[PDB]
């Protein structure tokens, strides 16, 4: 759930990419954000 | 595939050939030849 890593032929590269000398790596991240606004919601509930 | 042999009336002979005293035999051969020139052909193939 936090990241992924992909590299390979048929995943990030073609065969024409190999002849040119290219290697592609793909990286995705899920970084934690701050809690800037905190909203308290109050209500009545039945007895 | 290697040879054939044919002899007979209606195959190699006529009826006029029989009266003259002729018998015809036909033989065909396929003899092995040497390998005098050997040619190596190199090429790239895709990954």
């Amino acid at each position: 759930h936090a990241f992924y890593v992909k590299v390979g032929l048929g995943q990030t590269m073609t065969a024409q990419d190999i002849l040119e000398g290219n290697m592609n790596v793909e990286i995705g991240l899920a970084v934690v954000r701050p809690a800037e606004f905190i909203i308290l919601k109050f209500s009545h509930k039945m007895q």
